[PDB]
């Protein structure tokens, strides 16, 4: 739809194409620096690397609050934070042993970051400190996933996740020359986004319908991870027949399904979804502090959609 | 002894005792910036990082060039420069599934690297830019490591090993405010040193000689890997035997002595000597361009060093 830019509709069609174009800037920059790597890199490099582009979209609305949403440093802000999430998908790929092998992926990663870092040192000192911090956090919070149990899962999502989403409103409020007030507003509506998103795709993989992507729910049971709405679960008064399923991987596929029911029943999936609602109205709080233009609405239009997928 | 610093006779005392407290104030910072991290972190960080801390004297060293020797920039290159060394063994442990396991070692050396770039972030921009442009030089060589076969492995070490000492040499000249053209100069030098490092420790390797920490040779030979001797030694005309042997890992400890006493006695022994005598006479060359200072001496008891360790 000419309204629609990476799976969120934004309203008006001459604002959604001033964002499509944002996006495609961003995608170009990063193809054109991903492509001058050295021939041993590409294989590596391009496999991880289309996509939803949900960072640089954040990025880029973000900027729409700033009276220079077009400004170049928005666009290699954009390509940072794209870089640095792709980044670490190929390193949580080795430590999980995962499909999403684990030959040169290190190295592939180390160089998403090598680049990402060579992009941010155009945007002067204070830019390489945000993403150096960025950085530093995002990796204590998939390190603390490797280890109150439920206090933990938050700090990890806020870390993993929120951090680098926090960064991104953060440099498109900056270099789009938003306030200073304006700044720490999207800062602290990137951190919210980041940890919701995560809350809800956890949420989404336990209900019976499939995801997005058309995908079936069950991953996290299989992989044995534990999720917020199995945290909860497991603490209740049943509860023991959940914790055996729970203790590890599950590979038989109806203990798959009888994990399922077993955690859609419980009082846990009440628990989480109320978590839901509490980031969700901490993300539309910080909506409301934003001055009422197009690029407000679209970011509700955003938390709308993180909150709903 | 009084005059020795991290494994190499400076000379006079009052210098070797002015660049000992130099890498001393190195490994305070990082220890300081590491013991920060995240409990989460302690376990993954710590167990890498004592060492014999050549970057940080090839750095120290570089910067005794400089009229500010003891510049507090000139610590933090060296701090720089060491995390993004140690970084480097973290990760090539994950993809060489190798003893120095790749439980969490992805996001350890990912954190050695976040922290080098908040310390790089105090430098300002072109120091940012110098250690961006390198890191990326650093995988590149790692990565064609993974795949003419002996330029190749020169390329390789060039890139994996005599960038990040080139990088040492021209952020210590910077920070210690040398002239430009002594920048260039400890610059190459460093190039230099880091590539006849590498190989020097391939040659020391198939000596029938312990190493400097004691160790037996063969290990290469065990892991299957090709250095520049083997290179050498593959593509002449019993060389067929050699073949067969070199063609993957070793494990059996008669073919282990077999394999060495082949490559010994090989004409490639005799081209790999040769090739470390080119970049070793590079590098003397480079030390005469330098001023006729205590530093001078310091850095050719490096090179002497160097090629004979």
């Amino acid at each position: 739809p000419a309204t629609v830019v990476a799976g969120v509709d934004l309203g008006d069609a001459v604002f959604a194409a001033a964002v499509r174009a944002g996006v495609a800037r961003v995608e170009q920059l990063m193809d054109t620096e991903l492509r001058q790597a050295d021939e041993v890199m590409s294989d590596s490099l391009l496999h991880l690397f289309g996509g939803k582009r949900f960072r640089p979209l954040f990025t880029v609305l973000s900027a729409q609050i700033g009276p220079q949403p077009d400004a170049a440093a928005v666009t290699v802000a954009g390509a940072v934070i794209e870089m640095i999430h792709l980044a670490t998908l190929y390193h949580d790929d080795v430590m999980d042993e995962a499909v999403r092998g684990n030959n040169v992926a290190i190295l592939a990663g180390d160089y998403l970051l090598a680049t990402a870092s060579r992009l941010v040192a155009r945007l002067g000192p204070e830019a390489v400190r945000i993403i150096a911090d960025t950085f530093a956090q995002l990796v204590t919070g998939q390190m603390r996933e490797t280890r109150d149990s439920i206090e933990q899962y938050l700090k990890v999502v806020q870390e993993k996740t929120g951090s680098l989403i926090g960064a991104a409103g953060r440099l498109g409020g900056m270099f789009s020359g938003a306030t200073d007030e304006q700044v720490e507003r999207l800062s602290r509506l990137g951190g919210v986004v980041g940890t919701a998103f995560q809350i809800a795709d956890d949420i989404i993989d336990i209900d019976s319908e499939s995801d997005e992507s058309g995908k079936l729910p069950g991953t996290d049971v299989r992989e044995g991870v534990h999720t917020l709405p199995m945290l909860y679960a497991l603490r209740e008064s049943d509860c023991a027949r959940l914790r055996a399923l729970l203790n590890g991987p599950v590979d038989d596929d109806a203990e798959v399904r009888e994990a399922l029911t077993l955690l859609r029943a419980s009082p846990g999936m009440a628990r989480a979804k109320d978590v839901l609602a509490q980031y969700a109205a901490q993300a539309r709080h910080e909506l409301a502090l934003l001055p009422d233009v197009p690029g407000r609405r679209a970011l509700a239009a955003l938390v709308d959609y993180t909150v709903s997928r």
